[PDB]
C-alpha cells in the first residue's frame, strides 16, 4: 500500500498540543530508520492488534485519518488524529504515509501555527478522499470525515 513506520505512542513536551486544541500522538526513531523529509503528510494511524483496552473512540485495527508531522531533533514524527478523542499512550501504532500535504515551513505565532494547522488538516481530508476514492478498501477498516 503505502511507506510506514510502527512503535509505540511516548510523552513529549505535554504542551502546544491538545491545549491548543491539535493534540499528537509522538513517536520517536533512531535516523537510520527510513523516513520522508521533514514536512507534514496525510496518512492513516492504526493501533496495532492488542488486548490492551483503549479508552476513548479509537478502535484496534481500523486505519484513522491522520495529519502527520515529521521532525528532526531523533527523528520525530507527530500524528494528529482527526476527530477522534483516545488515550493513545503506550499503544502500539502504525503510521502510513499517504500523501504529502507541505514542507516544513516557520510561524510568526501561535495563531499563525494554528492557522496553518488546520489548513493541513483540511488538505488531509481531501488527499486521503482520492486516495480512497481509488484503490478502493473496505467501510469497516478505515475511519475518515469529509467535514
Ligand atoms: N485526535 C488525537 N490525535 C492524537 N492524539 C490524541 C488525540 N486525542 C487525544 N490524543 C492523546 O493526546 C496525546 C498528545 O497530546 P499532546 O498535548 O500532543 O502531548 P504530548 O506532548 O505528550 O505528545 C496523544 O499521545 C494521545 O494520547
Ligand atoms: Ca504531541
Amino acid at each position: 500500500r503505502h511507506f510506514y513506520v510502527t512503535g509505540p505512542v511516548v510523552r513529549g513536551a505535554g504542551r502546544g498540543g491538545k491545549e491548543l486544541g491539535f493534540p499528537t500522538a509522538n513517536q520517536y526513531f533512531h535516523d537510520t530508520v527510513a523516513l520522508p523529509a521533514d514536512g507534514v503528510y496525510a496518512g492513516w494511524l492504526t493501533i496495532l492488534p492488542t488486548e490492551a483496552p483503549v479508552s476513548g473512540n479509537m478502535e484496534p485495527e481500523v486505519a484513522y485519518a491522520a495529519a502527520i508531522s515529521v521532525g528532526t531533533n531523533q527523528r520525530s514524527v507527530e500524528s494528529f488524529v482527526l476527530d477522534r478523542d483516545a488515550d493513545l499512550y503506550g499503544h502500539d501504532v502504525k503510521v502510513e504515509f499517504v500523501d504529502h500535504v507541505r514542507a516544513m515551513e516557520k510561524f510568526d505565532s501561535v495563531e499563525q501555527l494554528l492557522e496553518v494547522m488546520a489548513k493541513d488538516v483540511q488538505k488531509t481530508r481531501t488527499l486521503l478522499a482520492q486516495d480512497v476514492q481509488a484503490h478502493k478498501m473496505a467501510p469497516e477498516t478505515y475511519f475518515l470525515q469529509a467535514e
